[PDB]
């Protein structure tokens, strides 16, 4: 069970370059934007807050080639859950990349991926997408998962920021 705080704001800038995909929203700290927040559109995860200013917020999109934000995700495979982190996006195969998996459970195409709530972006259960496949599948530590995103920001002009409202989740 979870408690969240949210803030919906207009998109006022969108980067036109593939090498830094981001949006600027017309709210920030003065209206409650926080650095733990994730960003949603169309019911699903579209990015993470990368900077909060007094009256604006920059959101780093999930379609960036490399992603340093260590966004926690989890994958449901029947009755087991596998945690990992988002590490980037393959623009030529149109899939999100996840690694640092906490399990050697089987992972199958169609398995649902949601936010995990660990680390800095500590809000769980936001839809991310569905598994396409795994690669490096027999590696001791470095199995990776590719995921088809269920949401994007195409023709979206309002984004919802969401953060955990509990002081110390535990």
């Amino acid at each position: 069970l979870q408690a969240t705080k949210t803030l919906a704001a207009d998109v006022i800038m969108r980067s036109p370059v593939s090498w830094k995909q981001e949006l600027t929203l017309d709210a920030g700290r003065s209206k409650g934007a926080s650095e733990n927040m994730l960003a949603i559109a169309n019911g699903g995860l579209i990015g993470s807050v990368s900077k909060v200013e007094e009256n604006s917020t920059i959101v780093n999109l999930l379609t960036n080639t490399e992603n340093a934000d260590k966004i926690s995700v989890k994958i449901q495979h029947g009755s087991t859950t596998i945690y990992g982190i988002i590490i980037g996006y393959d623009k030529e195969n149109d899939v999100l990349k996840i690694s640092q998996l906490n399990s050697n459970s089987d992972i199958s195409a169609g398995d649902k991926v949601t936010t995990g709530g660990l680390g800095n972006f500590n809000v769980a259960d936001i839809p991310v997408g569905e598994v396409v496949a795994t690669t490096h599948s027999t590696d001791y530590l470095t199995r990776e998962v590719t995921v088809k995103l269920s949401a994007d920001t195409h023709n979206v002009d309002v984004i919802e920021l969401v953060g955990n409202s509990k002081l110390v989740p535990r």
